[PDB]
């Protein structure tokens, strides 16, 4: 039980590129990847960066993977969210296409 890339479960295409950002709202993030226990994932939003320790508002992760809520009030202003899934095996990358409402 080690690090080992995660195979996407659930399509980001049907559920994360078109999606609705409400203003001064929490950002939904979805990349379900099933793997091994320990997944690493990196969150880049209209290029920017942005640490699990550190966020607008607040940061909150179910589990460890899967699904991963933050708090965007500010930033919502930028509606572009890439899921960089890596892991010892390698590194992924996913766009996703959001709009400001």
């Amino acid at each position: 039980n080690n690090k080992r890339a995660p195979y996407w479960t659930n399509t980001e295409k049907m559920e994360k590129r078109l999606h609705a950002v409400p203003a001064a709202n929490t950002v939904k993030f979805r990349c379900p990847a099933g793997g091994n226990p320990m997944p690493t994932m990196r969150w880049l939003k209209n290029g920017k960066e942005f640490k699990q320790e550190h966020r607008i508002g607040g940061y909150k992760v179910r589990n460890q993977h899967w699904s991963l809520i933050m708090e965007s009030v500010v930033p919502s202003d930028k509606g572009n969210y890439t899921c960089v899934v890596e892991n010892e095996y390698g590194s992924i990358n996913h766009t996703y296409h959001l709009d400001v409402v």
